DNA sequence: ACAGGATCCTGT
DNA sequence: ACAGGATCCTGT
């Protein structure tokens, strides 16, 4: 259902399908939560976990703050629809004191709600000619009335401990996709990814996987190939074991 | 809402605020319908009325017309987006023969979709380098599934019965204002239709009446000064009574 | 400046 | 999750 924040490739919509081939689990690890649309919406306990620590401690702080705190700083800033150079200030200071409230408030008025992070912690997205809505608050209380049940983690999938009997979404970067975070991957990464799944299955522990095999012209071959040896289905495909 | 035809100046927009604005009445007098945003979407009984007949003749005219019968007049000229030669000739057609569908068909290929019948009733509107597009479908069948409760009229507002007990929203050529029907307009013409209309409000027949007072530069003297003793809407103001 | 498509947004 | 109305965008 909703997530915590716009997220590009969320599963908003998918999730459905996918609950609908889920197992039971002591506990849920979501390796790549980003958005937060898939762990907010399933029975916990949950690992949410995201390599990147920025959005993970908005989401760690999200934790104790309320609306009435947004709002704040909205108005502090002076914030709007066409406010550009505050934008700037905003994103201006939270570069320099990184505070997440602040990375926070600031999404919701970048071009498309989208939080680009570069390589030197600073936010580059560029204003977007907007302010908060009302999926603004909505997306926000879900988190808040459901962010309990979750445990974040800024790791890496590779270094990430499985501890029996937990069921793994991974949602992982499509290779054959655009998308800030593809980034982060490298056909290396898919492989690793791919052998560190193999391993899971070699536990009894089962987990959940989504991906494209096939997108405008390209295809994942050599995962395509890694798919025969598990189950797979159609909505976009869920590779689960 | 929809209108008819693509109309410089439509009312597709400003409409709902009008009618915000609008009084009970036997019949609705739409004095200048041009597009016919205004009367499409009004309670009737409607007259509706334009001082130019080849528009009022296509809008008689389209009412036993089906959408079928535009295309095969496409095909039958073989027109398109790049068409240029075929476009003149429909063109050369329409001038000779008058078939208000030849018409019809034709402005959806013109430049911009306007419609510029010269003083002697040939159309002068160059090729669009375009075709009919989604809203051509789409607003045909508003007319279509509206034109019934409407009653044209080809008549200069100089000479239209006015049978009391009927609103009369009459949006004239903006005197400051650019556009294919300001060819019709005269100062004079302005003085007159104000009478006419003060004479209206002296038989506690309501109206209804749009313009600009002030645009680019100038600014309508004469009738800022007339307005003032009526009510005026601020959206462009609505001077009614 | 406008159309008309694209997408956004909101309530439901 | 949708409808479709209200906005954003962009080729003329
Ligand atoms: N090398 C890497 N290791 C771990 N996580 C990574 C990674 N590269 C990217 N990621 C994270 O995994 C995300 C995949 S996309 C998020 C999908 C999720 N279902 C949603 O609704 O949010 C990336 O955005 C990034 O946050
Ligand atoms: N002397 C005159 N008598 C009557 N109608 C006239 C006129 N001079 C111009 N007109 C008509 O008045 C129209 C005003 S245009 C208004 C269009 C209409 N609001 C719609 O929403 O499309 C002109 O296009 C022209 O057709």
């Amino acid at each position: 259902m909703l997530g915590a924040i716009a997220y590009t490739g969320n599963k908003q919509s998918l999730l459905p399908e996918l609950k609908s081939h889920f197992p039971k689990y002591n506990r849920f690890v979501d390796l790549f939560c980003g958005g937060l649309s898939v762990s907010l919406n399933v029975n916990g306990p949950v690992l949410a976990n995201d390599i990147q620590e920025p959005i993970i401690e908005m989401y760690k702080r999200l934790i104790n703050v309320s609306w009435d705190d947004v709002l704040k700083v909205i108005k502090q800033y002076k914030l709007s629809k066409t406010s550009k150079e505050e934008f700037l200030k905003l994103r201006e200071d939270y570069n320099k004191t990184r505070d997440p409230l602040l990375l926070y408030v600031l999404h919701f008025h970048g071009f498309s709600n989208m939080i680009r992070i570069n390589d030197k912690g600073n936010f580059t997205t560029p204003f977007g000619k907007r302010t908060i809505n009302k999926n603004s608050e909505k997306q926000y209380n879900h988190f808040k009335q459901n962010c309990d049940k979750i445990i974040f983690s800024s790791l890496h999938f590779k270094d990430v401990k499985i501890l029996d009997g937990d069921f793994v979404y991974v949602d992982p970067p499509y290779l054959i996709t655009v998308a800030d975070y593809n980034k982060f991957w490298s056909e290396d990464e898919e492989k690793d990814l791919l052998n560190l799944l193999d391993s899971l299955n070699d536990r009894g522990i089962k987990f959940g996987q989504s991906n494209v095999l096939e997108h405008h012209g390209k295809e994942n071959t050599l995962l395509k190939e890694w798919s025969k040896k598990y189950n797979v289905k159609h909505l976009e495909v869920y590779i689960f074991n």
